[PDB]
């Protein structure tokens, strides 16, 4: 389990690298870490510049239910211009929760970690944890994306029970 | 010593009206309050949203910030020229965030007992006395921030 960086780190704002090799021991070790990582948080998802690893990696997937996925080198295309706030939390922003728009639907491509590709439709719950862990890789954390700042707080205040 | 209402409660997010009456009992025990407040809690400021009073009530002090309390409070920048520092707030523990302010500053009040106040300030001084006022019309330093590259924890920015 490796440390989660938090906002103000420089490498949390940096534009990841695209993976080169797939199938390769490495990739396998970067993506176990990440899974260790992320469990031992309770997170929904987890990108690979949030343990200091500046590669298209990301992780997501929890039991409304998203399904287990490492998607790497991946592109996100909205299906259409509609967009949904929702509150969201970052494991790089402890304590904080705050409102974010995003696409309702999405189509997103990629491939796992044996290189084979990934190509999925998403809307709600799952397009939104996607994107989410997507921005990671452009160094982009929720609160660039926040447009309302009186939605913006900590957990505790927001949320009292 | 009354809490700090921290950032996601709706109180911090109002206009704050004017105080219509000086030299009162209640008045002078929210300047003790808040001033017990800010000094329990090692700040520069405090303004009265910040333990719930939704008044035009700040006070500051920490070129030495004279101790200052500054009621129904108004800011008239002397220039338009500006400068980025970094700022925390009690109301957003454990952050820092880059923040332009007006350089230079001319503002003006009445202490609680009714007196005018009337001062130009620059600097440390003018940004203390800006994000007091901010308070004041519902605004905390992250809704000034454009560029949240340089918005993160303390720890983090400053170790
Ligand atoms: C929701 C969009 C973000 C999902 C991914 C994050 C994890 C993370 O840091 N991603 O890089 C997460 O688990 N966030 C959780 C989160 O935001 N949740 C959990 C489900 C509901 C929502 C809070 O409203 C908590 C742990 C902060
Ligand atoms: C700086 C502009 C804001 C000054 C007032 C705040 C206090 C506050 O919340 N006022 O409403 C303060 O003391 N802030 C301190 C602060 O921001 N400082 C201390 C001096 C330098 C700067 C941190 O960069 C600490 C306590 C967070
Ligand atoms: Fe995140
Ligand atoms: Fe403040
Ligand atoms: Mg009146």
């Amino acid at each position: 389990i490796r440390e989660i960086l938090k906002m103000g780190d420089p490498r949390l704002l940096r534009i990841a690298d695209p993976v080169d090799h797939f199938d390769t021991p490495e990739l396998h070790e970067l993506v176990k870490d990440m899974f260790e990582t992320m469990h031992d948080a309770n997170g929904a998802g987890l990108a690979a510049p949030q343990i200091g690893v500046n590669l298209q990696v990301v992780i997501f997937g929890f039991g409304p239910p998203v399904p287990e996925t490492v998607l790497i080198n991946p592109t996100i295309t909205p299906v259409s211009q509609d967009m949904e706030e929702g509150w969201e939390g970052c494991l790089s922003v402890p304590g904080l929760r705050g409102a974010v728009s995003r696409f309702s639907m999405i189509k997103y491509h990629g491939f796992d970690q044996y290189g084979k590709p990934i190509d999925r439709v998403a809307e709600g719950f799952h397009a939104r944890v996607v994107q989410h862990e997507c921005d990671h890789l452009i160094g982009k954390l929720y609160p660039m994306r926040i447009n309302d700042f009186a939605k913006f707080g900590f957990t505790e205040v927001l949320f009292p029970d």
